[PDB]
């Protein structure tokens, strides 16, 4: 596409430096053009890739939820407000469509690795629940499917495969309950995966993931 | 024209959300609308249009200076910064471009207040402009702000009061101009010794309060 004409190496590069100035939205393109070659990525690479969406995807979600307070307090004026609400809504399905056909058309393969493997589906997890944030009527059921079935397999993957400690199968845990809590109303198993997850992990407390173990708890306060 | 099948109450209310959403790219393209309307824009008006623009080409400001500052370190190789030093540099110009148009085709002869705020934006973005352009590029653009910021001061002189924020800032400015484009730091420090003066003959009439300490603040720097 926009991105063919450039070698590969170059991509990464301009990634990095759009990462410095800023321009997560021209980093994450950079980096699409860069999965786009067909060549595995490493593991710094993998995390701009990331980086780059979770800011781009972020923000939208951002605003997304200030306009859709707005669009409650306006329950005693014009549906202005519904409209923009949902021009915004459009454009955060437009880069999770994106970040989720790169997933599928490339990154997660048929073998691979295992580390990364589980990057990957953790990944197709949360932009599927990130669809479910602001999906609707029987679209909404059939994501919710799609990110579960990710998600789980990730799960299955990775504490067959990694320690409780490694901060990849902490965040992977630490979303799935997310989705369990705020997406699939189950509030019964979220907390209940947030605490066995927080539990065999403090454990075997002998990298410094214990960063993902205070958002683990902080979360698990709220839940009860 | 994306806007143009929308009512401008509506525009404006979309803008105000951008704002509020922190949507800045928006805000300013709402903002292109409610101005193609062709009628005048009020005060509170004219200050989503700045507040707009500015946060826009703001970051597009920032990222060039990011870069550059790149490019130097990096040959004091590879073409990759002075590459993408160029696509950033390209979309902020085309900003700029945009805002002059706006000004130039549709804000331009109003009321004093108002017509000045304009010269001000007019100078502004034609320096932002000047500060990335090169050769006889640069010398037709560092003409034509001064011709703007010149205009502006001439009407915020002749019916404006010394410490009215719009007079204030648009001589701010304009001393910038005169240090950092116009290459002239003689004139740049004897119109901010001016202004922070024919401004301190009333400390009394918290506003003002906040553009003076700029003009000094900047003094610090060029002395
Ligand atoms: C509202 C507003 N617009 C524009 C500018 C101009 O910015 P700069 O001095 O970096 O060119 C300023 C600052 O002086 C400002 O406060």
């Amino acid at each position: 596409g926009a991105m063919g004409s450039m070698e590969r190496a170059s991509l990464i590069q301009k990634a990095k430096l759009a990462e410095q100035a800023e321009r997560y939205e021209d980093m994450a393109a950079f980096m699409k053009g860069a999965v786009e070659k067909g060549e595995e990525l490493s593991c710094e690479e993998r995390n701009l890739l990331s980086v780059a969406y979770k800011n781009v995807v972020g923000g939208q979600r951002a605003a997304w939820r200030v306009l859709s307070s707005i669009e409650q307090k306006s329950n005693e004026k014009g549906p202005e407000v519904r409209e923009y609400r949902e021009k915004v809504e459009t454009e955060l399905q437009g880069v999770c469509d994106t970040v989720l056909g790169l997933l599928d058309s490339h990154l997660i393969k048929e073998a691979g690795d295992a580390e990364s493997r589980v990057f990957y589906l953790k990944m197709k997890g949360d932009y599927y629940r990130y669809l479910a944030e602001v999906a609707t009527g029987d679209d909404k059921k059939r994501i919710i499917d799609s990110a579960r079935s990710a998600y789980q397999e990730a799960m299955d993957i990775s504490k067959k495969e990694m320690p409780p400690t490694n901060p990849i199968r902490l965040g992977l845990a630490l979303n799935f309950s997310v989705f369990h809590y705020e997406i699939a109303n189950s509030p019964e198993e979220a907390i209940s995966l947030a605490k066995t997850t927080f539990d065999e992990a403090m454990a075997d407390l002998h990298k410094d993931s214990t960063l993902i173990m205070q958002l683990l708890r902080d979360n698990l306060t709220l839940w009860t």
